[PDB]
């Protein structure tokens, strides 16, 4: 049985609602938040499960193989959930963090743990698990899609972007140590996260702000590009469970069931918001305003998680609209987690509390 | 627009340094600048037949140090890079557990970067917009047919076979696949990717397999062979392999991957076997001379793997072939290897590594 778990990134969006869900569900281990509290982590986030006897947080740098070895020393690790990555495009951080990052976790899991020469090659017993190095990553390594079709754990990657590029490269390094190393390993990719504690200057918060203050809400071409969303919460517990259940070695995608594009998106937003404030019907779609088309904004970015369901019978306990409504009541209902984001004063929470 | 300066990375290198002499001899109007940090893999005793050339020049610079490459780029305004550097070598030392990634990750971003700098990209070429109109730079990259897995007993890499690699290495490889076509697809760089099989032939280190085959079989050594001796890999002619990139380089479509290979596919006891035959006939041995010296150890886990390439497409598409048959190309790689015995004591010294401090001070 594990007694330690490490979950990188922890202190990010996804990752505070992982830590959430390990450290609820698992009151006999140690959830351990490791964490170099870039800009975009925030302690805030877990500032309800802070005192729990089973968390613990370490500041710690994933690109510093000497922080990193001082966590692997004081808790001995089982496991790792790794969520910690750069999304910014020192032109090369991304690539430390996300690919370099990822092996200096690896290196450490291969040296820590007993791994058996026996279970290289794809030869991993069926017997239940004493490690696993779970990897989190993005749908975006399969690139994009035409008008029909869905992403597939056996889609050939196609990853589009740095950002996508170097996460790819991470899944490639995962695979290949279990591979060569007979480590274990679960990968998992999953489309666009919405929710609680997203940060305000993403998509959908920003156009709730945008609805609330009357602000323009840009559309881009048609507004025909087009998106799985997949809840945040839900994607913490299909993390949980596929980490609990799955067989050594494979691949799941996640995803809401759904795709959506941006116009109606917008549109179910002004929907919903005017509905909660009760304003008229159809108040806020004067705020709607068509640019110009990006180039490539007409794509389609669609998973299919119908693995994750046939094999452990996971499935979203939301659709978007519900999702949406369930994000627009804890928007409204966190005013000050989200002014403390604006302000930059969330950032002080390390060295305050 | 006419290319004046390109640059061959990890040109010392085996296939690198047959990839520059190919620019070299085809372009006698463009500089060809081999760029090479002069790693124990990289050897310019390789190019002692054109270091004189008036569009050869070398530039000892690493890839993983930004302020070396600036340098380069600064002083030639290359129009093309065509990328060979890479470290193979993991595990090599614990004073630097990831070199593999600097190399063969960060190095092709660092050099990614300074084209994006250097060059004038189009906005309108993103997103796979490219036109069809002679090009003015490119990113060539050379990579592995690894990228791609392996194979099972029916089947073959097409360009696409998903990735799914399965050394650290060949993710590394991958990794940098898959920057170079982002990079393409973000800032409308021109690129082409390749994907080759083993090469083989001549300025092949003494302790990779075809070069320590012949070795043992001449030395009387024995000649390990694991289970059955059903490992498979298509072998690719090393000329072979630069003269595609070159032909490649000048008539792909911009943004395109080729896999290259050499349209056969070996198992290794037949590759021994077909070394046997030709090394005792040249040496005027009775037939099955050497048979002898194989001997059958235990069978290891990835042993009985197969990688094979269709290069369909590239012989659709430009008209491509190999020059020369397994056969053939073992027959030149043989008569190279007797002609070279100076080369091969060189490398086995040490003494290849002062090459550079001995002719270029
Ligand atoms: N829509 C999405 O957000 C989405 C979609 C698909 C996949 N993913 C993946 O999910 C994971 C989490 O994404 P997110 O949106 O929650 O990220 P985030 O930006 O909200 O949080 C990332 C966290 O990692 C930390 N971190 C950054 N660099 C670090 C380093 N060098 N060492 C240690 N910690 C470091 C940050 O401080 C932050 O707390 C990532 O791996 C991402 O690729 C996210
Ligand atoms: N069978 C094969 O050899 C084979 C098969 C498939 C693909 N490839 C690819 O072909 C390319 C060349 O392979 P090779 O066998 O000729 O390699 P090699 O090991 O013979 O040569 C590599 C060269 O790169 C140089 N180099 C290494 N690290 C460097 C750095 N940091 N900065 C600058 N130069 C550096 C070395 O000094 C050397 O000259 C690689 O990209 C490899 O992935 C090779
Ligand atoms: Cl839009
Ligand atoms: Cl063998
Ligand atoms: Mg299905």
């Amino acid at each position: 049985h594990m007694k330690n778990i490490i979950i990188t990134g922890g202190a990010g969006f996804i990752g505070s609602h992982v830590v959430r869900e390990f450290v609820i569900k698992n009151p006999e281990i140690t959830i351990i938040n490791l964490d170099a509290l870039t800009y975009a982590g925030n302690l805030e986030n877990l500032k309800d499960i802070e005192n729990f006897p089973n968390y613990v947080f370490e500041k710690a740098d994933i690109t510093k193989p000497e922080e990193l070895r001082k966590v692997f020393e004081k808790y001995n690790p089982d496991a790792v959930v790794h969520l910690a990555a750069e999304s910014h495009v020192d032109p090369n951080a991304f690539i430390n963090t996300n690919v370099i990052g990822t092996a200096n976790l690896l290196n450490l899991c291969r040296e820590f743990w007993t791994l058996n020469p026996e279970h290289t090659h794809g030869r991993f017993p069926n017997e239940p698990r004493t490690n696993l190095f779970y990897h989190v990553s993005t749908d975006e390594v399969y690139g994009s899609l035409g008008e029909t079709g869905f992403f597939l754990e056996t889609t050939a990657y196609d990853p589009q972007s740095p950002y996508s590029a170097s996460k790819a490269a991470s899944d490639h390094l995962v695979r290949a140590y279990g591979n060569t190393y007979g480590m274990p390993f679960i990968v998992s990719n999953c489309s666009n996260n919405y929710g609680p504690n997203h940060f305000p200057e993403k998509l959908i918060p920003l156009c709730i702000s945008n609805i609330l203050n009357e602000k323009p809400l840009p559309i881009y071409g048609d507004g025909k590009y087009t998106r799985d969303w997949l809840y945040v919460i839900d994607h913490a517990r299909a993390i949980h469970q596929i980490f609990n259940e799955a067989k050594t070695g494979e691949t799941y995608n996640i995803g809401g069931f759904n795709e959506w594009q941006n116009i109606d998106l917008v549109k179910e937003l002004i929907k919903q918001l005017d509905a909660k404030l009760g304003k008229p019907e159809g108040h806020s779609e004067k705020l709607i305003t068509f640019v110009k088309d990006r180039p490539g904004h007409d794509k389609r970015y669609a998973i299919d998680a119908t693995k994750l369901n046939k094999d452990l019978g996971w499935k979203p306990s939301v659709t978007f609209e519900e999702g949406l409504a369930k994000t627009i009541d804890w928007y409204l209902d966190n005013k000050e987690w989200l002014e403390n984001v604006t302000s930059g004063d969330y950032q002080k929470y390390y060295e305050n509390q």
